[PDB]
């Protein structure tokens, strides 16, 4: 029957598209090889690869989501449930879909290098040993939350300032929302717990995502930008505002980690660790 082959929904990262033979096109190919007959839907946000790639930089994420929710709803092969896999920012995005639109029901969710607590630093510009790097990021929180900037810059929508965190909570239009920052969204929690498995992949030697901990839902300790604490030690988990504590107890959260920089993995590893979560 069609059950066994649960469809897979893919969402590419920043700067990439749905159908590039080298990256997303190659993933879709591998999956199909090991799981004969599987329906794979690789999201394309926009009518052209042209606007797909740019919308990943310049299109309101809250809009991208409702739009994706609409696509999934008109695909008949997904009404009995589907699995989902997001690369880089696509991780948080698919997570947003899970909390915002429970129908069709997402089943397992694989986050490949996603930033679930956002970011606070620029790619390969560690603020520990550079006045410039540290300067810049700290001199952006001053604007990243302007309504005009938030509604036009995708990256700004998941920029998370640990220092002046009060402004991040009250002004971020995406991350703050799906992370229950303003107030606990009851459906959000119920919808996230409805997932069966939430796999979080983390690239140990990552130099693009600052902090790397964000890949496992961790982040810098409040008030500063030097040290970081894990998910288990954050209030989001302490008060279980999202249901991650209940999921963790029930074995719904899986944490994988490997060596390499951002989105750097081999076929071997993929076939070994990810394939099992799709079939
Ligand atoms: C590549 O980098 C990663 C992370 O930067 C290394 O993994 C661990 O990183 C932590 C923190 O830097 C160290 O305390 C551990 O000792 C590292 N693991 C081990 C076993 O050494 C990883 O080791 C680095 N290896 C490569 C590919 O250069
Ligand atoms: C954000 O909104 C809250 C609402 O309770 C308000 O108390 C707080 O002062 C605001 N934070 C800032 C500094 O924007
Ligand atoms: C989730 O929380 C409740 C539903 O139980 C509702 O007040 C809130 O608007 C929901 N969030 C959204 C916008 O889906």
């Amino acid at each position: 029957d069609p059950p066994a082959p649960l469809p897979l929904v893919i969402w590419h990262g920043m700067g990439d598209s749905c159908c590039n033979p080298l990256s997303m096109g190659a993933i879709k190919k591998m999956v199909e090889k090991k799981i004969p007959g599987i329906h794979v839907l690789s999201l394309e946000i926009g009518k052209t690869l042209r606007e797909d790639v740019e919308n990943s930089f310049f299109l309101n994420v809250n809009s991208q989501v409702t739009t994706v929710c609409q696509i999934l709803a008109k695909d008949p092969k997904l009404q009995q449930g589907y699995n989902a896999m997001g690369f880089s920012q696509g991780g948080q995005f698919l997570r947003a879909v899970a909390q915002r639109c429970p129908s069709p029901p997402m089943v397992n969710l694989i986050s490949v290098g996603g930033q679930h607590q956002g970011v606070f630093g620029l790619p390969r510009c560690p603020g520990e040993s550079s006045h410039i790097c540290d300067f810049i990021r700290k001199t952006l929180n001053a604007g990243a939350y302007n309504k005009a900037i938030q509604e036009r810059l995708v990256q700004a929508e998941y920029w998370h300032d640990p220092i002046r965190e009060d402004i991040y909570r009250n002004h971020s239009i995406f991350l703050a929302d799906i992370n229950q920052e303003r107030g606990v969204n009851e459906s959000y929690k119920k919808n996230l717990m409805a997932l069966k498995k939430f796999v979080m992949v983390k690239f140990l030697n990552d130099t693009i995502v600052d902090p790397v901990d964000s890949e496992w839902f961790g982040f810098y300790r409040s008030g500063q930008a030097k040290e970081t604490i894990p998910l288990q030690e954050s209030t989001l988990y302490t008060q279980d505002r999202l249901g991650l504590k209940a999921m963790d107890k029930a074995g719904q959260l899986v944490f994988l980690a490997l060596e390499g920089d951002h989105l750097q993995l081999s076929e071997e590893w993929f076939y070994a660790h990810i394939i099992p979560f799709l079939e």
